[PDB]
């Protein structure tokens, strides 16, 4: 309790709204992670150098690629903090300390490839893990940093509790297979037009959990424009890449994986807004209203695809 974490004025006022943008200082990053535990989670949570200990070896399993990087984990733990600060009543003890960490861990050691790239490569993952095959990896990655020396962040939690958050932290890992969220949205949207999801349902808090995941993931859709727009150059830079290596195979790429198809980009764009982010964040915001600013930007960036493609903005790549 004696020492805490403080972040300078604008980022102590700014880190609280939804679109907050972490900066490009990596060296701060750790420092706004812990300062976001201790609020929402409390200073007694975890042992500050084990915490310590651990942030930096997930950072250094995380890689240096376009978008699935260290900066992606605290983006994405970043989004995760403000549902739970807006929305403190709802979460277990457990799961305010599984959630942010899981968010931190969800994409380690990721090499810029989807689930299908590694399938049509015959990749050895591909084998040990059928379905899900990068998720059930991150998961397996988390697990090898928990068990290292003076790693165990919970450390004081009985077995019976461990066993609890480890099962949370891998179910919300699991949810960030997009595969898995058209079925998990589907069954929330009707749980609630029904009036029959019910939070005291461990099998209905899993849904809205793994729903709260997809929401966090795809959280650079909800910046503002100029973040969102500059955010959208790094994935494509992925995309592009594993077009490249699925020609290599001699198998022709979906188009926003081609990088001759880069004029569609805008289009495709309007295409992902309209199927998974709009229907994702209205889900979400039913389920917990005060998520509203995350469909709020979700419109706003919308409309800015709109103007693009009718040439009343220009997307430099
Ligand atoms: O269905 C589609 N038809 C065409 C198309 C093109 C692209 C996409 N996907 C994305 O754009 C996207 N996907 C992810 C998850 C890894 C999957 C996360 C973020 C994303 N966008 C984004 C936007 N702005 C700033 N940062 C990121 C889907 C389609
Ligand atoms: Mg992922
Ligand atoms: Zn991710």
């Amino acid at each position: 309790g004696l020492m805490q974490f403080t972040l300078p004025v604008r980022l102590c006022k700014e880190i609280e709204l939804f679109h907050f943008d972490i900066g490009p200082f990596e060296n701060m990053w750790p420092g706004i992670f812990v300062y976001m535990v201790h609020r929402s989670c409390g200073t007694s949570c975890f042992e500050l150098e084990k915490l310590c200990r651990f942030i930096m070896s997930v950072k250094k399993n995380y890689r240096r690629v376009p978008y699935h990087n260290w900066k992606h984990a605290v983006t994405v733990a970043h989004c995760m903090y403000a549902i739970l600060q807006n929305n403190h009543t709802l979460f277990t003890d457990l799961e305010r300390k599984g959630l942010l960490i899981a968010c931190l861990c969800h994409d380690l050691d990721h090499r810029g490839f989807s689930n299908s790239y590694l399938q049509k490569f015959d990749h050895p993952l591909a084998a040990l893990y059928s379905t899900s095959t990068m998720e059930q990896h991150h998961f397996s990655q988390t697990v090898s940093i928990l068990q290292l020396e003076g790693h165990n962040i919970f450390s004081t939690l009985s077995s019976s509790e461990y066993e609890q958050v480890l099962e949370i932290i891998r179910k919300a890992i699991i949810a960030t297979d997009l595969a898995l969220y058209f079925g998990n949205r589907k069954q929330l949207e009707e749980m609630y037009q029904t009036g029959s999801l019910n939070l005291n349902n461990q099998s209905h808090r899993d849904r809205v959990i793994g729903l709260m995941m997809t929401a966090c993931d795809l959280c650079s859709v909800t910046k503002l424009w100029p973040v969102t727009k500059l955010t959208a150059n790094d994935i494509y830079a992925e995309f592009w890449a594993e077009g490249d290596e699925m020609k290599k195979l001699g198998i022709q790429p979906i188009p926003m994986m081609d990088r001759d198809k880069k004029d569609e980009v805008p289009q495709g764009q309007l295409g992902f807004y309209n199927a998974v982010a709009i229907p994702c964040y209205t889900t979400l915001t039913q389920i917990l209203p005060p998520t509203e600013p995350l469909l709020k930007a979700c419109r706003d960036n919308l409309s800015q695809w709109e103007k693009v493609i009718r040439g009343e903005e220009t997307a430099t790549w």
